C-alpha cells in the first residue's frame, strides 16, 4: 500500500492524451458523486523538461464540469510525484507500457487512496483492465468505476 | 446475462439475516448515491409457506434510511423470482451454502441490472467476494461497492 511501482520508468514518454477508463478508491465516498474529491477524468500529460509532470484534467464542480491544471513535482523515485496542496500528497505510477495504458495510484502520505487505469485511447482495453485488477487485488478498495465508449468521449464521463 | 442460477435451491433454507457486503450494476447511476435506485441494503429474508420471498431491506429515502417490505413471488424455476412494480422485475439466486454467502442479481426484464454478495455476518468473507467477483466477470458491470465490518452493523451502511 501501494508497493507497486514502475521500474525504468521515462516520464517523458508518458506525454500526451490519455482516457480515465477506470477508477478505484479505498473509501467510497471519494468517487460517490460526479462531484466526489477523487473523480477527476485525465486528459493530457505534460511532463516539463526538468522532470515535473504538469496534469490537466476535468472534475465536476458546482454543477459544471471544470477543467483543472495542476502540477506534479518530481521526487529522487522515478515513479513517484508529490503535489501540494494541504496535506503531502504523492502520485505513484505502477506500470505502463506508455503505447496503451497507464495505471497509478495518488495517495495522501500518510490512510486515503485512488488509483486509475489510463489508456490512450476511447476503448475498453480487457488486458490494461486485467493489469489494474491484479494491481488492486494488493489494496484496500470500496470503490470502483468503469467508463464505457461514449462516455469516455464526453465531459466528465457524462 | 445472467445465466448463472443455483440448481437444487431450497428457498426455505434461505431465511434469516443477511448483510449486503458487497454490490455491483451496469450502470453507474444504479449505486452512485446513497438514494441511487438499486443501493439497498438487506435486513432480512423470510420466504412465506407457498414459495414466495418477502425481503427486508433500508433505503435511503429523502435524507433518511428508510425500512422497506417487498414481495419476491416463485416462478417455474426455483431460483428466479419476480418483483411487482411497473417493469416486469425478476430476482435470480445465483449460488449459495444458506450458511455464510448468498450472491443474488435482479435484472430488468428486459438491459439493467445489480448483484449483491449476501452474508450471515458482519465479516469480510474473502472467499464468498472472491465467488462474487467470478460470477460477475461474466457480466457488464461499471460500478462496485463493499463495505466495512463498521459499516455493515449501521442503518444504511453509513
Ligand atoms: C503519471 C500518472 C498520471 C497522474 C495523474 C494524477 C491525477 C491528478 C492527481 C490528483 C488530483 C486530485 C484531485 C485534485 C482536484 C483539484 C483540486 C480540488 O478540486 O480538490
Ligand atoms: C434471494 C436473494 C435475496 C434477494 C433480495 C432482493 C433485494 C430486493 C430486490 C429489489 C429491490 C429493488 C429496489 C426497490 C426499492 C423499493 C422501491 C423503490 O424505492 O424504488
Amino acid at each position: 500500500i501501494v508497493t507497486q511501482t514502475m521500474k525504468g520508468l521515462d516520464i517523458q514518454k508518458v506525454a500526451g492524451t490519455w482516457y480515465s477508463l477506470a477508477m478505484a478508491a479505498s473509501d467510497i465516498s471519494l468517487l460517490d458523486a460526479q462531484s466526489a474529491p477523487l473523480r477527476v477524468y485525465v486528459e493530457e500529460l505534460k511532463p516539463t523538461p526538468e522532470g515535473d509532470l504538469e496534469i490537466l484534467l476535468q472534475k465536476w464542480e458546482n454543477g459544471e464540469c471544470a477543467q483543472k491544471k495542476i502540477i506534479a513535482e518530481k521526487t529522487k523515485i522515478p515513479a513517484v510525484f508529490k503535489i501540494d496542496a494541504l496535506n503531502e500528497n504523492k502520485v505513484l505510477v505502477l506500470d505502463t507500457d506508455y503505447k496503451k495504458y497507464l495505471l497509478f495510484c495518488m495517495e495522501n502520505s500518510a490512510q486515503s487512496l485512488a488509483c486509475q487505469c489510463l489508456v490512450r485511447t476511447p476503448e475498453v482495453d480487457d488486458e490494461a483492465l486485467e493489469k489494474f485488477d491484479k494491481a488492486l487485488k494488493a489494496l484496500p478498495m470500496h470503490i470502483r468505476l468503469s467508463f464505457n465508449p461514449t462516455q469516455l468521449e464526453e465531459q466528465c464521463h457524462i
